[PDB]
């Protein structure tokens, strides 16, 4: 599976439902692992509610975005459980934000 293989890509799925709009506040809520190159909300327009939203965080360091991935799946945010995991760096660059992980 995609989601197990380290990278600088981490994908948070389950943490808020369709909407709201987060961003800024997902990523100043990161800077915690390192520094947070880049973060993108991508919305599946499907789709079941506790994947509906997806939050990837791209770190500068890997060592960042295992330290989140390790910090965050799991843990319970405003009634919901996280799903963190890795993203694909490639799939990532071309805005690919659909694969199954």
């Amino acid at each position: 599976a995609m989601g197990k293989c380290p990278t600088k890509v981490v994908l948070l799925r389950n943490m808020v439902g369709a909407g709201e709009v987060l961003e800024v506040e997902t990523k100043e809520e990161c800077e915690k692992y390192g520094k947070v190159g880049k973060c993108v909300i991508f919305e599946i327009p499907g789709a079941p509610d506790d994947e509906a939203v997806r939050i990837f965080l791209e770190f500068e360091r890997v060592e960042s975005a295992i330290k989140a991935v390790v910090d965050l799946n799991g843990r319970y945010f405003g009634g919901r459980v996280v799903k963190a995991c890795f993203y694909n760096l490639d799939k990532f660059r071309v805005l690919d934000l659909a694969e199954q992980v």
